[PDB]
């Protein structure tokens, strides 16, 4: 059962960066995590999976999350799931992804937002990325 | 390859009015026996599933009210009802807004039974880019 | 060929106004692999990674005399038992409005551990309808 989960660092500077070496962070049977993207070991099903938390300071920004496909042939990058909020006192916005998708091997994983600036990157929980085989 | 019962479809941009479910789109799943009948997911075997869909929807300012709505629905073959297993109700309110409604749980479901994603207002419904409006289930 | 996953689904009791009741025992709501819901509370069978997410929903009418909406998520640990938050939310509603608020994220869990799921204004939350206001755990 390839699965992995990597989180955000909070010791980042203007950056979503994903560690697996982290406190609670799976990454096992092969899924790697290279140039900040996941690598999908074989061919099949998977369920994909992500979480990204926004905060802010009183307010026109649009947060956008994003996880995308690098295709191992073909070469170009396609939106699998995306959402985008509109933020307008400190606030917060968490945006969910995750669904389930036929993927290949060698087919790269991106998740990424658009304004690292309004990251929340306090703690763990709430700023992850994962995907797990069935 | 997995046995699991799985599916993933993807909202139909030009469907006028309408919350239209498509499978024949890249990126979009129906596998190991799920259909896609009236807009409808039915399940082929008993158990433990996740089910889960995102809307999108955006306006441009607002000058009301206005009031939007996501709903997954079960029809259970053995009951012939049609009952809400997941919905939200989102007041909203010329600067543009977002208001993803993201919904997921897991469920246990039976041999035959029917699923619906819903919304009361497709014309606020957003297809910018792709990947922004879909619907699943995986069985465990 | 059934999975051995810890899940739980719990929905709010729509027969208690002004409580929070979480119930197994209703219609689309599950225990499964060992989870118990014992005195309004998820309790973990095995440590492990597991999704954490909740939903509750305020309704109100008009605007009145300066209301704060919150949704927490909190744990006993079986090594330290009181209530620790793991998630939190806070809105503000201010001619009917609608507020939902969404809180899950991933978490490592010990056997034991006692997870609680609550709001501050039980007269504001609404369950007109199935799938507005649940809570659950899955183990990944
Ligand atoms: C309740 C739920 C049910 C089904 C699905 C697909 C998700 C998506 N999801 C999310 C969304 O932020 N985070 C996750 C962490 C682990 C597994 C699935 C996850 C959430």
């Amino acid at each position: 059962k390839p699965v992995a989960h990597v989180v955000a660092n909070p010791q980042a500077e203007g950056q979503l960066q994903w560690l697996n070496r982290r406190a609670n962070a799976l990454l096992a049977n092969g899924v790697e995590l290279r140039d900040n993207q996941l690598v999908v070991p074989s061919e099949g099903l998977y369920l994909i999976y992500s979480q990204v938390l926004f905060k802010g300071q009183g307010c026109h920004v649009l947060l956008t999350h994003t996880i995308s496909r690098i295709a191992v042939s073909y070469q170009t990058k396609v939106n699998l799931l995306s959402a985008i909020k509109s933020p307008c006192k400190p606030w917060y916005e968490p945006i969910y992804l995750g669904g389930v998708f036929q993927l290949e091997k060698g087919d790269r994983l991106s998740a990424e937002i658009n304004r690292p600036d309004y990251l929340d990157f306090a703690e763990s929980g709430q700023v992850y990325f994962g995907i797990i085989a069935l």
